[PDB]
């Protein structure tokens, strides 16, 4: 769900916020179409692409689907005991705060301009 | 709920992507005032009406409200087994949904300045 | 959770709009960071502190917890019938709702540039 998400997040990257995060490019926390700005665009979009591939189970609801998960401080695991739908979503999180961690962060890409940036 | 109308949107409105419906006018998404830009935004008034008025169910909460509901493809029905809250909710959906697939869609109202054109 | 915060500040400011304060300054409704625009915005990072507080208690998410209150018209109060998370998110609710009825609403801090104000 949206609050595991934003704590992966915060296992892996502690210095941020959620919300630099929640704004960006053409596909982080909103936006579904145009050219990815940056490599920390290109994961967001990788992660719409994977929520769009779990919500092909029936009745998976990425944001609001709860999942087992751990954060051993600054690692992160989906555990076993997760459903198709968490198990995927838990999946999707895991993969896109990793790549979070490790795309630099443009301060020019912050809440731009959607009509102008995104095709 | 919140995905149930964005598949709804998926079944009338195959072609468009759910967020760009998201962000538009004063009233799609986001807004509940001003003057609305153009049909599409008037569509989204109305529905952003009806939610107004399922919300008087106590404890009717639409964006987290589940309901039973059927695309057969092109076309939509609400099933006889919600309870209130879920056949209202469902009820705003379905129209908002048809509504969107009749009214042209301008890209210059898309992410519009709230400021600027809403009253 | 999130339509309960809605309805209390229906309780307390009923002739403002939900969506008035869910973008504006620097941290209602979104972003979490930057030096507050003004009393109102002073407001909302209070609250965004509030609901980082009741996080620490585990599976406690702010937005989708529900919880029991009463609006006795204009008058808010959390009911006794909470667990710890539930209770700390309606103090946390009440106390902004309490908060924004008494701050004056600058029409030009509304849906700004977060680039622009938001350090
Ligand atoms: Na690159
Ligand atoms: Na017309
Ligand atoms: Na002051």
């Amino acid at each position: 769900n949206l609050y595991q998400f934003k704590n992966m997040i915060k296992c892996t990257v502690p210095s941020r916020s959620w919300w630099d995060f929640a704004d960006y490019g053409c596909y982080c926390g909103r936006g579904g179409s145009g050219t990815p700005v940056d490599d920390l665009d290109r994961c967001c979009q990788v992660h719409d692409n994977c929520y769009n591939e779990a919500e092909k189970i029936s009745g998976c609801w990425p944001y609001f689907k709860t999942y087992s998960y751990e954060c051993s401080q600054g690692t992160l695991t989906c555990k076993g005991d997760n459903n198709a739908c968490a198990a995927s979503v838990c999946d999707c999180d895991r993969l896109a705060a990793i790549c979070f961690a490790g795309a630099p962060y443009n301060d020019n890409n912050y809440n731009i301009d959607l009509k102008a940036r995104c095709q």
